[PDB]
């Protein structure tokens, strides 16, 4: 069956753990979305699973190989199924290749974007959250199943490409260049960064953050508008203070993407995809944040959305408060802006509400709450075990309440509830 997501209930296969995506994806002609596709999943399961059911929107499935033998497939409206020889099972691992070519179609729901492959000014890139992944690379598209990614992707000679994951090696051959990119640590799908066209890589001295060392490169596409800089030293100083917040930085590189487009910042894996018009301080700790809030510590369910939104934006006080602004205050000001609109529970219902006035601030202000109850260094010890306990685990807000019982007590757990719950917005969080 699907995963069962309370808001997008057709979306992935219960039971399936894809452990790493090998991609090798050529793209005939950036800003046009034809393309074609070759990716080899190492998949795992939680339950014996007899077909491997991976989300695929617009591409046509050629062939299907399983553990390097042919393999049963059909491809439907909006899947691919594939009917193994004999069932996997919890423990082991096999190799589903899929070779599919084709055209990626745009999810819908006019949510505040069409995800999926977005096609614009010579430029081809993905813009995916929540459920766009699925019309360039057939996979589980769910965050509740992150995974590693190998990406090659194949451009004319005269265009470049960039991918989430560490640069390795560029080769060429007959007009073609190939690039080849490596993200070795797991993040949802719409977290994969894939960016082709006209682009020039700009490395940075590397961050040192205790024993880690954290690259740095960011990607210049033409065309951008006149002051869509990058300050120099900023994402080191917004790394050393987010990480000393909440832990270390989960993977090896970091940067943005700035492109001449005009769309919403989106928290690719160690490389945000970053158009011109959203390329602002605020925006660009606040993707950096969800590295941790979203790419590391991923949601079991899309209603959760303010598990990452509502903490990617707190992030944004305490980066304001690090750099010598009044926290209270600015969190006074997310009040005031909800005051004057509807609330809700944390928990959203339906589609438009997963990315809502209430995910972003009544969720920043529920932390705020917790760390007015708490204390700043029990707070700030809860966000690294909520990091840790939830690497490798999506995150719930049951989860989150249960945790919080248990690390900072059952006072603090009420705390949040007021918050969590509810569907009339609390008093401003004050220090009692
Ligand atoms: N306007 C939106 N709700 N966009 C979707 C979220 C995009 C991205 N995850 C962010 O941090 O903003
Ligand atoms: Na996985
Ligand atoms: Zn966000």
């Amino acid at each position: 069956q699907s995963v069962g997501d309370s808001i997008f209930p057709s979306l992935g296969q219960r039971g399936l753990d894809v452990q790493h995506y090998d991609l090798h994806l050529t793209v005939p002609r950036p800003g046009e979305p034809h393309l074609s596709g070759d990716v080899t999943l190492t998949v795992g399961a939680r339950e014996p699973l007899s077909r491997i059911v991976l989300d695929l929107l617009g591409p046509r499935v050629s062939a299907a190989q399983w553990n390097g033998q042919r393999v049963r497939w059909v491809q439907t409206a909006q899947k691919v199924e594939v009917t193994l020889p004999r069932p996997l099972r919890p423990g082991e691992t096999g190799r589903l290749r899929l070779i599919y070519a084709g055209t990626p179609e745009l999810s819908g729901d006019p949510l505040p974007i069409r995800p999926g492959w977005q096609n614009e000014a010579g430029l081809s890139y993905s813009l995916s959250e929540p459920h766009g992944t699925r019309g360039f690379l057939p996979c589980n598209d769910h965050p509740s199943d992150p995974a590693t990614f190998t990406v090659r992707v194949t451009v004319p000679a005269s265009a470049s490409a960039a991918a989430s994951g560490l640069f390795t090696t560029q080769t060429e051959r007959n007009g073609l260049k190939t690039l080849t990119f490596t993200q070795r640590v797991p993040v949802p799908t719409y977290a994969l960064g894939l960016i082709v066209g006209p682009l020039e890589r700009r490395t940075a001295p590397d961050v040192q953050l205790g024993t880690q060392t954290v690259h740095r490169r960011d990607i210049y596409a033409a065309g951008l508008p006149a002051g869509t800089t990058v300050p120099e030293g900023e994402t080191a100083r917004m790394l050393r203070v987010l990480s000393d917040w909440f832990g270390p930085y989960p993977d090896e590189v970091y940067g943005v993407a700035l492109l001449p487009v005009r769309q919403l910042a989106l928290e690719t894996a160690g490389l945000t995809t970053m158009p011109a018009t959203s390329n602002r301080e605020r925006v660009r700790l606040h993707a950096l944040a969800h590295q941790w809030f979203g790419d590391q510590v991923t949601l079991a369910d899309w209603a959760d959305t303010w598990l990452s939104e509502g903490f990617a934006t707190y992030a944004e006080l305490l980066w304001a408060e690090s750099q010598g602004e009044d926290g209270q205050a600015m969190a006074a000001d997310w009040y005031a802006r909800l005051s004057v609109l509807p609330s809700r529970p944390l928990r959203a219902t339906r589609e438009e509400e997963i990315f809502d006035a209430s995910a972003y601030f009544r969720g920043a202000l529920a932390l705020h709450a917790l760390r007015l109850k708490v204390g700043d260094a029990a707070f700030g010890q809860f966000l690294h075990s909520y990091v840790k306990t939830f690497t490798g685990r999506p995150v719930s807000t049951t989860a989150l309440l249960t945790l919080v019982k248990t690390q900072l007590g059952a006072e603090a757990e009420q705390t949040l509830r007021v918050w969590v719950e509810g569907r009339t917005l609390p008093p401003l969080p004050e220090p009692v």
